[PDB]
């Protein structure tokens, strides 16, 4: 992503965006007979299946060997996901817009122990994003940088290509950077603006690690899934053929 | 912090920094016999009071509200510690500068059931840091936006008084963004570079974030402490009289 124009890494992330799906129950049956988390596990296990696809259409991704697009798939799916969900829950004040047809309140996250929680958060994340007047370009640029950034630390070795890779991970998020500051300055903001919306955008980051990592400890205490590691499911769907061609 | 220059930022900051502190062990006594976690849980202890005094020259915090500087120092204060433990730590390769007498490896955190998964992060903030050639100048900025940045947005509230507040927390923010710019171009770096070289140093934050997460998950199954919770603690530290005028 280290040749391609400011204005080309932003159509490509557009070009690049999973599609929105639906929950997966009888409308024209009761909710009390729902599990909801069963709804929510369904929804993101299909969820997973798309993200792959998105990262392979991330500037800069697929370059990588298939075992450090795994880890940083791995790293960052969940915060890949909720950074998702605050984006599309933010025309929708005090509500998580899970799918079109699964608009649930805090009160609806009570029906699962510990997850009023993590509903919380991510309704004042999606508050902070409004409040910010978040654009759908800075978003692709975030949910990119999270896709780039979560793991980029934590790659064990130090072997020579393990070496070369970090570097062009941080070539192609300086190219994110200079990207969103594009986005700010066609925009019209000031100079001052623009480093301070930057750094503003670049500390919720923070923040959605906070919830991954509050959200993968409380998922690990229920039924969810655990069956076959993550990275082994992760690599059969980055690991494919080109048969298909 | 509103109206103070940059450079009346950073000698603040500067000003500020609490003193490195020594490990409480007979240094005439043998090694076997000392308790690692024991040794670390002291020192991390004694830390917190100084933390508490430098908080309060942070400019900008001793305006919140006590409740609101509870907040943010329970939220903030393993990742204040550990931003700190990583920068001394920096010109130190492969170990961690716990204190001048405590200069430990990653074999020596083996010697704790889950620690050398901690240390191994810590390890790795610390090159990256290294590699970046971090200044101290840079340095205080980050603590301090970790300070005021990490439980920003999980106040529960909405009374116009926590509004007001979290307001001056962005200002605040703001400034600091500022003054890492100034910092950067006096250095003599490109805009571009001034741009690329702030997302670097917001970026590390998330890791920052993710290793406060892990190590108080891995603390959360030992000893360490948790009598008397630790808002009440904080509250009396930060809730002074001024007697002592
Ligand atoms: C089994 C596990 C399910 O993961 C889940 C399951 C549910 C959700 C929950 O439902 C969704 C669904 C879609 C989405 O885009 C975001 C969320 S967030 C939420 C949640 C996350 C963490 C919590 O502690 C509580 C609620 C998010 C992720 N697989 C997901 C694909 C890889 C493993
Ligand atoms: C009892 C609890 C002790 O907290 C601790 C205890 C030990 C340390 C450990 O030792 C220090 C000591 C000083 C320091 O500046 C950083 C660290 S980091 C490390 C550690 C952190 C998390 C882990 O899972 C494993 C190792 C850091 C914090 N009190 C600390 C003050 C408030 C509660």
């Amino acid at each position: 992503a280290l040749s391609l124009t400011a204005d080309q890494m932003v159509s490509a992330l557009l070009d690049a965006e999973p599609p929105i799906l639906y929950s997966e129950y009888d409308p024209t049956r009761p909710f009390s007979e729902a599990s909801m988390m069963g709804l929510l596990t369904n929804l993101a296990d299909r969820e997973l299946v798309h993200m792959i696809n998105w990262a392979k259409r991330v500037p800069g991704f697929v370059d990588l060997t298939l075992h450090d697009q795994v880890h940083l798939l791995e790293c960052a799916w969940l915060e890949i996901l909720m950074i998702g969900l605050v984006w599309r829950s933010m025309e929708h004040p005090g509500k998580l817009l899970f799918a079109p047809n699964l608009l649930l309140d805090r009160n609806q996250g009570k029906c699962v122990e510990g997850m009023v929680e993590i509903f919380d958060m991510l309704l004042a994340t999606s508050s902070r994003f409004r409040m910010m007047n978040l654009q759908g370009e800075e978003f692709v640029c975030l949910k990119s940088i999270i896709l780039l950034n979560s793991g980029v630390y934590t790659f064990l070795s130090s072997t020579l290509k393990s070496l070369e890779e970090k570097d062009h991970i941080h070539r192609v998020l300086d190219k994110i950077t200079d990207t969103l500051i594009h986005l700010m300055a066609k925009a019209g903001l000031t100079l001052q603006q623009q480093h301070q919306r930057l750094a503003q955008l670049l500390l919720i980051l923070s923040h959605i690690r906070h919830m991954s990592n509050k959200g993968m400890e409380h998922l690990y205490s229920m039924k969810c899934k655990n069956v076959v590691p993550l990275y082994d499911l992760l690599l059969e769907m980055l690991d494919a053929h080109r048969l298909h061609a």
